[PDB]
């Protein structure tokens, strides 16, 4: 391999410069198969990669793992191999009551409740998505009959206390994060996820473009964790593939 | 008046929901006369306001003064009068060699080198402009034959040390800010101004829409003080008409 | 213009080394006319400047605008023209019950609830007024038969949330400022304003002298000319 | 499942109260096989879990993925299933010249160069391992003829800039981390890894025991990335299994 | 003197490489007298120092005063004199209800509620004790019939607001320390003392060994002020173990 | 006792509202004997306390130990017995080339390089002396024919690395403190000491008055001075209590 974790060489990407980067290694294939001549490339650790062709141009599909540290490796190592555009597709918990389960979120920027983003810029720097790629995501959403929620996402290094979940072993949240959900609600923050703060900060600062679209799987104003009663439309995966086509055409 | 500083009452605004907010009280009239039926509203301290109409729609034009603290008062008091959309038009120093004096920057989001932003959200919160309004600014640039630089802006509470100007009385920059310009350059930050970090944070947290377009009057890879020597204001008025259509 | 924002040259100051720096451009003329031979210098943006003469010596009167950022420009650019002493005058809202409307506050140092101070020193550095000029303000107070409240002022980048006002469109105060007025009250802080943290920190760290006097117009728990006559008296004291 | 990510129920753990938690899902099976009746439980995302028995006592082996956010989910979820003891096993880069490739480090505490620890305790709290489990890990190294390095570890949310690697696409490290390796070096910090600060802080604060043994795969005073010239003793996985047995006996 | 505050020369230490460092200058002599040939060395400011012998080997016993800043001077100056190992012995207030007055706490690491620690490393660095010396302390406890409580200690620059005492002139704690005791309790923190964050951070960063044992003189789940030692016997036993 | 560390009761102070607070226990008696009817009160740990009379008004002289933490205990326990004014006296190293050995400093406010100040107010609060006590100190200087340097002091929790000293075992200064003396020097800071941040902040926030005078005995850039600064502080006490 040309890179230390992903098991990939430059040749294996066949010139791809755009990556679709889901969180879950098990989603990779399905995303890939929405495009042409999808091919398995590698699987190492949380990093499963496929190659596919979007209207004839190579796209790499590579999972990140949960959270900013595994994301950071993925994004660096793909860029080492010539990727300069990273489209994240993900799942997310809504924190606003009007954002329904099954709705899609396009994140313009993120609250940096992570540590990896600080390793690319001080906290003063905005974890902001690339304008053209965000535009492409919005457009793919609307083309699909869906108006996305567009706004700010709370991007937390944890799933439990940092997203102010109480149904845990201790049922306690450290002071900084106690009441924090309300803080972000009040500020109009749409949702919680775990990677976009790192992805956006690292891409804005290193000269790469990123965007993120995500499907809402739970509304935190009603459940901490979704279950079988949770509402079971258009898919964030289809949208991202459509967005990638826009950007490569 | 029904607000504390601006000298305005709601009826004065004729239903305006959108403000164009330059820093310079003297730009207010000149923005306003690009529009129709320019009407003086009030002038107190650094806050001169005009009502004018953009293709039949009322728009307030209200200066902010230099910097976030005075901006925060104007944005708040306007919003108390029904303003929910704030378009900043400003001047700026570029810090990338590829950005020319005369060019326009549309700021997607801002590095928070201000303090007023912290009175609306802790630092982790992004100082991000509204997507729809930024889209409008970009379209207004392009409808005018201008390709804007669209990126991040360093928004500083000072013009001198925080923008790492050395041509001062003491010629020193405190440690945090020494080497800072290069830091932001390396990060692909386009430019320096003084208001957008506050403007964006307070609008994003308070449920209002903001965007900012600015004319590049100095390139900091060349010199500190801008040469005395429009495009930006015509773009903002163009964008206001897009948003109010 | 020798200087980019104020539209002043050094020659226009006639060697003035002391400035009175109110916040409001519209109050500069009237301050200036308390001294001799007041003359209009320039008006750009929020910066209106006058020259006048106190007991024969020139004194510049220049408005700062509201808040540290605009103040930091005025101060730096006046200093480039040879100013080395800056006397702030203004109004304020008190937060202690024993500080009545019609009193005078002399700020000895400020809680740094601003950003611009940090562009001159890290937060550990105290936002402290100059001893000599503070002393002159006190003395001018007492000459006018006013025993001033001498203490700490909370110097905020905002008028609204940073001063824990809830009479706003959203009625929300961010967490860090929720309960903050009471925090400052308990610590004996006298009042809120919006420029002294910046002014003080920048003058202390750059070698200039600063002090600040303000008339209490309102008390958050429950004169204008007085504050101006005192600052003019203080200027004379310092230039004598 | 009774936890949201791991796909596990409490019954699947056969009363296990201790987990060994490597980072790589592909290493779980292997570690499980140094114990008895190795039994696959689940595999979801980067989280592969096995049950095995260590001199008769049940032990869960579960991958964390890279970094503290993924680790934090596994640790919380295991603990909801009754685990109260977490033994990290992993690889590390040494930052002292006398810490050799092949050596093992038992971390007593970590420099918190992470975000996830702060969702458990403010930065003043020490990211300290449990004394008893640290002692057993030392004892298990010595039992095997290995004298471990015992000291402080730099625990970084990133592999690249936060570990002051410069062989990257931009070759730049943000101000805060430029020169940081020498700061940790000078302080006698032994090594870099990417999970222990989160693990330790989250366990110390929630009432669980944790410890970490790791093998040194590169010395950063000589190479950023190990390659085929790099040296390649008793394994860190052997030690951890040995520690587990001690602790459960 | 060879150093700026302690009034000590390197010769006076007779090759001692290990110090016992109590907080209280008046405990110094009592500790020294549990060893052989105890000899007053010096007394300046809060720094009272003795020499004594543990199974033939010299040990310096030198007080620190209360708090990190005076501790930082003493540890630095002793180390200038060849000391590489610093065993703190002290008093403390327990914040967990299962810890009794008269019990002993061995601090593995400390919450850095101090400022001097920052002068050796940024806050991210753990205020962690030396493994070997802690081991010695635990072992000394157990040989004495005392099971020590081993864990995390809140190491505070103040006795009053920083340990969230309210029985004070103003009866107020600044926001950051309001609720803080409950915070640390919830995180399993055992106790409050005033020196260990600084001692541990400075030793760990500068290549010296340190450990701390303390007698529990109050339980804060019951009251603020202690009612009017075995910790000293234990630390002397630990020094013996380390020197043997 | 009333108070746990100092071993004092209120009665013992004979109504004293003002303490002189030097660092060294050994120095208390001698400072007390510049006043009348010096009277031993107590001695525990590094806290030696004396009562004496300053032009017929009761004054406590109480040592603090080195540094903020031990000072915070003394000032709190004294305040619990009615003391509302605290005058710090001591020696210091100057960092400005214009401040000569034997000069006197009156600290108007301090750089907070200390942790205890944070246990009273967040860092944005200034570590400022009381104006009236500062004025008294300045007057006492001038009555003794001394013009004091009046400005900002860097108040450090360490003697060595926080004062950017490299004459240490390791010879190392952590990054934050690397180049820090030059930093303070450029800002006009006069000197380093180790207590005034703490004393100033706790006093300002708790409603008590404080000030600090120090005799310059070393200058980083280059007995009798000690005595001068002690005479000045006794003189200021007299002025304040008049
Ligand atoms: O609530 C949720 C759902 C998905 N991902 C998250 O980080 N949080
Ligand atoms: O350089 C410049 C020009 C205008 N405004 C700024 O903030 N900076
Ligand atoms: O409660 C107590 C007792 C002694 N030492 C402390 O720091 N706290």
């Amino acid at each position: 391999a040309d890179v230390f974790h992903l098991g990939l060489t430059k040749a294996m990407l066949d010139g791809a410069t755009l990556a679709i980067v889901p969180g879950d290694p098990e989603r990779v294939k399905r995303i890939a198969e929405l495009m042409d001549n999808a091919t398995f490339l590698a699987s190492h650790r949380e990093y499963t990669s496929y190659l596919a062709y979007a209207d004839g141009k190579p796209v790499v599909i590579c999972s990140t793992g949960i959270g900013g540290p595994s994301t950071s490796i993925a994004v660096e190592e793909l860029a080492q191999l010539g990727v300069n555009t990273f489209l994240r597709v993900g799942t997310t918990g809504a924190i606003q009551p009007h954002v329904n389960v099954g709705d899609v979120i396009v994140t313009q920027a993120s609250v940096r409740l992570d540590g990896a983003s600080l390793h690319f810029a001080p906290m003063e720097f905005p974890a902001v998505a690339n304008f053209e790629c965000t535009t492409a995501m919005v457009a793919a959403c609307r083309d699909a009959g869906v108006e996305p929620h567009i706004g700010v996402t709370a991007s937390s290094d944890t799933f439990y206390p940092g997203q102010e979940r109480y149904d845990t072993v201790t049922g306690r949240v450290t002071r900084r994060f106690a009441g924090s959900m309300k803080e972000w609600q009040d500020m109009g923050v749409l949702n919680y996820e775990m990677e976009s703060a790192t992805l956006f900060t690292m891409c804005a600062t290193q000269g790469w473009r990123a965007a993120s679209v995500a499907g809402v799987i739970v509304n935190r104003t009603q459940q901490e964790i979704p279950d079988e009663a949770t509402m079971k439309e258009v898919s964030a995966v289809s949208i991202v593939v459509a967005a990638a086509k826009k950007l490569l055409a």
